[PDB]
């Protein structure tokens, strides 16, 4: 409709929010989808997608995505005709719900798609779609909001993680130890065949002295300072290759 | 003579001891001497050298080396004839002392050379040479002694550093802070275009918990444990290129 806020559609209460604009990130996307049989069809979906807004819910073990792009019926029917394990039903008002074992897809109007995937406790498509009329009001950090505004402007990938601890122990790999850590923000922008990133992490009760700061600053090859209880990492880089390898683990 | 102990000749009391066998390390040597005009002559000296024993003395700002190899008069005279800034004098007993601004070289018998370089307070050649008859008795760690025994056996570069702290602050680059650290041992063995290394460091009063151990283990990509007050780093690697870059800083 007139004013669809994509974050209002994915829903409030998520453990992780994602903003992923396609422009400027094609080569990263390419790296991620070199490892799938459906790479020809995904590529075509990417060519028709401007940005993806995502939310992960740990409690119901689900991901909800809102895709802003161009998805005319001829195109989606073409992709659908070429897919294994997908079924479709037309609702009361002519909208097609595509259903898979763990995935639901609808195209409620030609400029957007709503995707829900995960466990059997994932949200009903119909409930997500009601948020087109009555959107949720999630609370997002200022730079996350900035990247999401005026779709087409930003080429920065943005992540907001409610619990930074969980995310540190999975990535760095000590999936047993517990860290009392607050919210994490992460922003990634392409530059050559690498990504510039900025990270901020609320420390809570956890204390990080100069010895620890210095070592992380070497493990990451980036500038570190602590503003109160907020750890900030600026001017760091990661290879598009390295970055591609990390996302594929999920 | 019959029993010349090269470590007895470089002298006791040094801050750093080095054992550097040429065989198995030619490609590293090559990397180090790509950056000198005299590279043709050094290469020829290397082709005639089996091992180098070295000692650095901080107080007198000097390095003393004993080179085991083959240095017949025709060869040394050839190198000498081709050099700028070198002078020579034949002593009472026919031995040639080569003298430079900061460097003294003698070949007391055809299978070894003694080299002294550094400040104006560096040792007189004549005093070093007296240790061919009356050697010093330096105390060296067991694996250092092992590498030095039966010249030709080992291809491992060995370092014994009396004060590990000094060495950590120069390399890792925080040349202002002080660490109360004991002795360091370091052993390097070639393997492909990289070097396998083992390091042990006496900690003294310094304390290193699991958070610190883990991070260093990532900064170095190696296995770390602490046996009492001794930090041990095993199975670590460094590129022959990286290693070459570090030595050239001196």
């Amino acid at each position: 409709k007139a004013s669809v806020d994509p974050l209002g559609v994915v829903g409030s209460g998520a453990d992780v929010y994602l903003y992923f604009p396609v422009a400027g990130n094609e080569n990263l996307i390419s790296r991620i989808i070199e490892n799938h049989e459906s790479k020809a069809d995904i590529k075509k979906i990417v060519d028709r997608t401007t940005a993806v807004y995502g939310a992960f819910f740990a409690r119901s073990k689900e991901f909800r995505l809102f895709g802003s792009g161009s998805y005319p019926y001829a195109f989606t029917n073409l992709i659908f005709s070429r897919s294994d394990g997908w079924a479709s039903t037309k609702t009361e008002h002519g909208i097609t719900y595509y259903e898979s074992e763990h995935t639901d897809v609808s195209i409620p109007a030609p400029h957007f798609s709503c995707v829900i995937f995960g466990s059997s406790k994932r949200e009903r498509m119909s409930k997500m779609l009601s948020r087109l009329v009555n959107p949720d009001r999630p609370q997002l950090p200022p730079r996350f909001e900035k990247e999401c505004t005026s779709e087409g402007t930003s080429q920065t990938v943005a992540l907001y993680i409610k619990n930074g601890g969980h995310f540190i122990t999975k990535l760095l790999n000590f999936p047993q130890l517990n860290l009392p850590l607050g919210a994490m923000e992460l922003y990634l922008t392409a530059r050559r065949n690498e990504y510039l990133y900025t990270l901020s992490l609320q420390l809570g009760n956890a204390k990080i002295n100069f010895p620890i700061q210095f070592l992380i600053s070497r493990v990451l090859n980036a500038h570190i300072h602590v503003e109160g209880d907020r750890l900030i990492i600026e001017d760091g880089t990661i290879s598009a290759e390295r970055l591609a390898s990390v996302i594929s683990s999920l």
